[PDB]
Parts: C-alpha cells; sequence; structure tokens
C-alpha cells in the first residue's frame, strides 16, 4: 500500500489539472486513470471546445472572467497559445427557447452586462460565413470574443506539467472502492491499494459508482452525444463557432451547431453536431460509441443544404459523454462530500458540468480543497447536489 497526500481518480483534463496544481504546491499526488491518458471515451474528445462569453447565468460570466488569467498562465508555462478567438455566432429564429437558451433573451443579457456583439441578418450570415438558403427572417448575433480551445494541446500541457512537477501518473488502473475515515482515505483499484490524505474524484460520469457504497448519489444525468467531422471544401473567410436556433419538427428539435475552424490545425477538418433531445443513460457503460444514424443523416443533410463550405459526407462520426446537473438551474457540481457522508470532506468532488472552458480554474479549486479544505473562489452555487432525501445529522 503506497501513501500519498492526494489521490486523483481520473486522468481527464480536470484530473490532470488538479494533479499539476497539487504537485506544484509541493504535495505527493497520484493520478489513477482506468484507460489511457488522452483517451476520447469520456467527456473529452475531438480537437476543440467552445468558450463563449455570452450567458444569461451571471455565475458563468463570473467564472469566465476568473478563468481567463489561469488560461494565460497555462499558455505561458507550456509555450502554446490554447485559446483562439474565432467568434460565437448564434442565429436562426431569435425567440425559440432551447436547451442552449434563446437568442433575444441572451442578447438582452449582453446588452445589460455590456458584452459587445454584432447583429446580423440572413443575407449577412450567408455572405460572411458561407451559409446558403437560410429563411430570410433568420437573424442572430456574432460575439467576436468567442473562443475555441485546443483540447489536445491542453491535455499535453497538463500531462507534461503534472509529470514535471512530480505527480505519479498511472494508466490502465480502475479505482473500484473509496473508504474515507478520520485520518484519510483507503483506495482500492483493480491493481492494488493506496492510502490518501484526501481523494479528488474527477472521473467524468462515474462519480456515483464510488459514492453509492458510501450512501451518497449525486443528482446528475449522463448523455451520449453524437459528433461528426467534415472536410472543409472551400477555404475559410470567417469560420466562427455557430449554433442554429430553429423551430422543432415533429421528429426532432431541428438544432445544429458547428465548433468552427481550428486555427492551430491545417484547416482540413471541422466538427459539427445535432443538439437533439437525448434520453439519459442509466449508467455510463450503456454508451455504445456509435453515433445515432438518423441524427447524423439529419446533420449531414442540413449541412448539404445550408453550409456548402464543407463536404457534407462525414469523414468520421463518433460520440462524447456529457455529464450535467439534472436540475437545469444548476451548472456544476464542484465541492467536497462533507454534507453527504461522514468524513465526506476527505472526498473532493468534481461531479458535473459543461466545463472544458473552466479546466484551469476547476483544477486549482480541486487542489485548494484537497490540501486546505477551502478555496478563495466562490463555489456556493456549485455545491454537489444529492439525489437523495436529507435524513442525516448536520
Ligand atoms: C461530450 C461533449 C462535451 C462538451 C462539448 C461537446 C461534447 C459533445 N462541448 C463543450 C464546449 O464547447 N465547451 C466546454 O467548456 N465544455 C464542453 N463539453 C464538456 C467538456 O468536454 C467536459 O466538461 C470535460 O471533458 C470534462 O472533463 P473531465 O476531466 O471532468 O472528464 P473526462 O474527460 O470524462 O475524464 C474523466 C476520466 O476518468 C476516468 N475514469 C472514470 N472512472 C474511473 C475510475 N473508476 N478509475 C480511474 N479512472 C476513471 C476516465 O477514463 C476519464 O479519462
Ligand atoms: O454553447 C456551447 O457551449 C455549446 C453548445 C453546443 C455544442 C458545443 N458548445
Amino acid at each position: 500500500t503506497e501513501s500519498y497526500d492526494v489521490v486523483v481518480v481520473g486522468g481527464g483534463p480536470v484530473g490532470l489539472a488538479t494533479a499539476w496544481q497539487v504537485a506544484e504546491r509541493g504535495h505527493r499526488v497520484l493520478v489513477l486513470e482506468r484507460h489511457t491518458f488522452f483517451n476520447e471515451n469520456g467527456g473529452t474528445s475531438g480537437a476543440e471546445r467552445h468558450w463563449r462569453l455570452q450567458y444569461t447565468q451571471e455565475d458563468l460570466f463570473r467564472l469566465t472572467l476568473e478563468t481567463l488569467p489561469l488560461w494565460r498562465a497555462l499558455e505561458s508555462r507550456c509555450e502554446r497559445r490554447l485559446i483562439h478567438e474565432i467568434g460565437s455566432l448564434w442565429f436562426g429564429d431569435t425567440d425559440v427557447v432551447t436547451n442552449e437558451g434563446q437568442i433575444s433573451g441572451t442578447a438582452a443579457m449582453m446588452d445589460k452586462l455590456s458584452v459587445r456583439y454584432e447583429w446580423l441578418k440572413a443575407t449577412d450570415i450567408e455572405r460572411r460565413f458561407g451559409f446558403r438558403g437560410l429563411p430570410r427572417d433568420y437573424e442572430g448575433f456574432l460575439q467576436p470574443d468567442g473562443g475555441t480551445i485546443d483540447v489536445r494541446g491542453t491535455l499535453a500541457a497538463l500531462f507534461t506539467l503534472a509529470q514535471a512537477a512530480g505527480a505519479t501518473l498511472r494508466a490502465g488502473e480502475t479505482v473500484t472502492e473509496l473508504v474515507p475515515d478520520a485520518d484519510g482515505v483507503s483506495v482500492t483499484t483493480d491493481r492494488g491499494t493506496y492510502r490518501a490524505g484526501k481523494v479528488v474524484l474527477a472521473c467524468g460520469p462515474y462519480t456515483n459508482d464510488l459514492l453509492e457504497p458510501l450512501g451518497a448519489r449525486l443528482a446528475y444525468s449522463v448523455y451520449e452525444m453524437a459528433i461528426a467531422a467534415y472536410r472543409q471544401a472551400t477555404p475559410v473567410t470567417e469560420a466562427p463557432f455557430w449554433f442554429a436556433f430553429q423551430q422543432p419538427t415533429p421528429q426532432d428539435t431541428n438544432l445544429f451547431f458547428g465548433f468552427g475552424h481550428n486555427p492551430w490545425a491545417p484547416g482540413e477538418f471541422v466538427r459539427c453536431g445535432p443538439d437533439f433531445e437525448v434520453d439519459p443513460l442509466d449508467h455510463p457503460s450503456a454508451a455504445t460509441g456509435v453515433a445515432d444514424r438518423r441524427q447524423m443523416d439529419r446533420l449531414s443533410g442540413w449541412l448539404r443544404d445550408h453550409l456548402p463550405t464543407v463536404d457534407p459526407d462525414p469523414v468520421r462520426t463518433s460520440t462524447c459523454l456529457a455529464v450535467l446537473p439534472t436540475d437545469p438551474e444548476r451548472q456544476f457540481f464542484l465541492g467536497t462530500a462533507r454534507d453527504l457522508m461522514t468524513h465526506g470532506e476527505k472526498l473532493v468532488v468534481y461531479g458535473a458540468g459543461w466545463a472544458f472552458k473552466f479546466v484551469p480554474l476547476f483544477g486549482r479549486i480541486c487542489a485548494d480543497l484537497a490540501v486546505e479544505d477551502s478555496t478563495a473562489y466562490d463555489i456556493s452555487r456549485l455545491a454537489p447536489q444529492s439525489a437523495l432525501l436529507e435524513h442525516h445529522h448536520h
């Protein structure tokens, strides 16, 4: 049984960022990853992730401002620009309400927070970005500060920095049991056992598998989402991230999005996807890894009709797992398990969120809680929510 100050369960971006921060602070940290580092079987896949500035949720705007300096520090340390301002384009029917929100409502929130944007008409959208055949009443905005994030560059940086700082990184090892006590946590994996001062759970959609035996269950839902990669057919002029807000059809939500071009890449491929209603998985093992045929056909057909800048026959289709609070009013689960079980403060939990954009911040917060039990950042609205009735003594 090896002993560490902190054991991180999960070697995705949040786990690696936490380990880098813990090790740089001079504590002994071990990261246990069930598959391989850089795997694309959890919530981290593809080459890119979006970082918009526009939100109707005040807390997301605040987190965005607090994370930016942390991205800059990371970029400096690894000698790589990781965030690229390519723009965030939201267009279509400006009043339809979707899981992404509503154009008009969001534009009012930008007006209020003093976030700049340009309002565009269908003809401007087709001219500037290459879309074709849009209904002439479609409108929307371009928030120029919207960015795209180099996912592979970020993972490489975090892995290398964590390793250089002394973190012990082990792959192909699955954590199967956690038992906190007053003096630390006992960790069992399919390869051995460990003793930790505290454990950070950054295991994507698997958090409940380790909390269940301890009498806790968090209120999050897991979704397998389809994504398709397409070859760029015509050279880009402006290729921002885009989301098409439309009225639903009787069979689907009729929503589609594209991540935009990847500046660090040769400009050969881009990725897009449908944003259709998807029922939650009962457990992550239910994921198949095969993108839903009908959704891929709908997306490819829409791109054939409306965005001829890309060859609409996908080069590759795949899936990614989203892990989100079941309550749409909540954005993230980041905190300890202090209110969920005895000695719960010894388990630091990153349990749900649409969060690649906050990876440097979340890693710092998890490191703070792992070695101090407190962070200077406000995480009051991110408290992990129990899926069970409260019957325990507090
Ligand atoms: C799927 C998805 C997510 C997404 C997105 C689009 C799609 C299709 N677009 C985003 C965007 O534009 N902007 C953004 O900020 N986020 C966006 N997301 C979400 C983002 O990708 C996720 O928030 C992020 O990937 C989460 O990272 P995290 O590090 O939390 O999790 P992970 O990569 O799933 O890694 C967890 C690791 O844990 C390992 N694991 C699991 N169980 C165990 C056990 N028992 N023992 C050891 N290791 C374990 C996994 O193997 C994994 O590597
Ligand atoms: O606004 C976002 O963050 C978003 C939406 C759909 C797909 C990817 N990113």
